[PDB]
């Protein structure tokens, strides 16, 4: 139950997120962080795979720097 | 006093401008919509195609990746 009052609070903000300024997608981003978890994959590069991501998350896209961690 | 005198005379002659534009003034976003429309065309570049023109909607100016994306 704390859970589903956690995500739902994380729903609203799904709601204003969304209507914020458009939606671009399911967030792309999490397209990644669904996939990540689909294939394989062994348990290390699983680790590397989500610090990198996370990293990817807080930097403001269209960076140059953004560009080379979306791509690897 | 000077202040909220400068965002309303700004947005007034903003929307003056808007109203002085009919279809939405010279409005490449639908000219490029139906560029679209009227040609070809498959099924996944149709894909491509509206979330580039998606893309194109949300920001306006600016960046140079709008008009990237809209030469792309």
């Amino acid at each position: 139950d704390t859970n589903q009052r956690e995500y739902y609070l994380r729903e609203q903000m799904k709601a204003i997120q969304k209507e914020l300024g458009g939606e671009d997608g399911l967030s792309d981003l999490e397209a990644l962080r669904k996939k990540i978890e689909e294939v394989g994959m062994p348990e290390a590069v699983k680790t590397k795979a989500l610090k990198e991501l996370d990293r990817l998350e807080r930097m403001q896209q269209g960076s140059p720097e953004a560009t080379v961690a979306r791509t690897y």
